[PDB]
Order: C-alpha cells, then structure tokens, then sequence
C-alpha cells in the first residue's frame, strides 16, 4: 500500500521565479543543472498541464537510461505541481509506485518554502538507493540547484 515521506526547504527566491521553473520552464534547465545524471527531457504529450508525459533521458553510464514522468496535478493558485514516475528510473529498481508533489508557499518576498510529498510503495524489500529517505535527498539537491540557477 502506498507509504508518504514528507520534507521542505525554505528557498532564497521569489515564489513567481521558483514556480516558472519548477512547473513550466523546466525542460532546459533540468539537464543544465543536472549534468551528471539528465543528457535531456523531451515533452512527449501535452502542453504542460495535467497529463503531460516527459522522458529524461540519463547519461550512456546509467541503467535505467531513461525514465516516463507524468504531470499527475497542476494548480496555479496553490502553486502545487504534482509528478508520477510511470515508466522505467526508480521503477526499474523495486519500486511499483512513485509520485512526487512540490507545494510552494511564499515566506517573505525572497524566501518561498517548498514542501515535498512523496508518496511510493514497492512489492519487496528494497535497496537504500530507492529508500525515500534516498531519493528525497536527490529531490532536495535539484531544488536547491534550481535556487542557485535563479541566482
Ligand atoms: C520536472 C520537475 C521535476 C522532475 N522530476 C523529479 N525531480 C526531482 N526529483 C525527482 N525524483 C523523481 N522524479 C523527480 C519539476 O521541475
Ligand atoms: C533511477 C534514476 C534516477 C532517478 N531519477 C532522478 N534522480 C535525480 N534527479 C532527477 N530529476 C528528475 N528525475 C530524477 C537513474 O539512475
């Protein structure tokens, strides 16, 4: 049954800035901002809301070479973007079921905090590096690099 980890970072940026990147403008800065691991992300359908299917295509070294995202939520004037991996990465290592949800909120002017759900399960025990406690930290680690790309 599906299981929740919850985080959040607090961000040096405007929540306008952060959520133009995070839900909209993403496509040439993910690769940019993670050169050791996305070689690109191809739009496949859609326009950018809810269904939208994206694939990252990782670099020669990593298996599984690619993973199928889907843009699962989107909402504007909440500023909630939800994530679920329908295909190949974190699946293709014990995992049935990932998703992850990005909800940002504004502090002060520069401060917006992100708070992070992610929701998975797998049918096994599993290996640390698809532990959630793992890959929140992966989560993290691109939102603060999407912080230090806007800076
Ligand atoms: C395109 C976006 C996020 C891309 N996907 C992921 N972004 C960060 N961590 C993850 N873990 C699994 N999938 C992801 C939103 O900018
Ligand atoms: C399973 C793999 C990667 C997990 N996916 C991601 N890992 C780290 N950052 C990301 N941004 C978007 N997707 C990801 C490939 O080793």
């Amino acid at each position: 049954m599906v299981k929740e980890f919850n985080t959040q970072t607090e961000l040096s940026v405007r929540l306008e800035a952060l959520w133009a990147v995070l839900s909209k403008d993403f496509i040439t800065v993910v690769p940019k901002v993670l050169p050791h691991i996305v070689k690109d992300v191809q739009l496949i359908e859609g326009d950018g809301g809810v269904g939208t299917i994206l694939i990252f295509n990782f670099l020669p070294e990593v298996s599984p070479s690619y993973q199928r995202e889907e843009i699962t939520e989107f909402d504007e004037s909440s500023h909630e973007i939800g994530l679920q991996v329908i295909e190949g990465g974190y699946l293709s290592q014990g995992l049935s079921y990932y998703k992850t949800t990005f909800k940002l909120s504004e502090i002060e002017e520069d401060k917006t905090l992100v708070n992070v759900k992610i929701s998975y399960d797998h049918d096994s025990d599993i290996e640390e590096k698809v532990t959630p406690t793992k890959t929140s930290q992966s989560t993290l680690m691109y939102l603060r690099r999407l912080e230090r790309y806007l800076s």
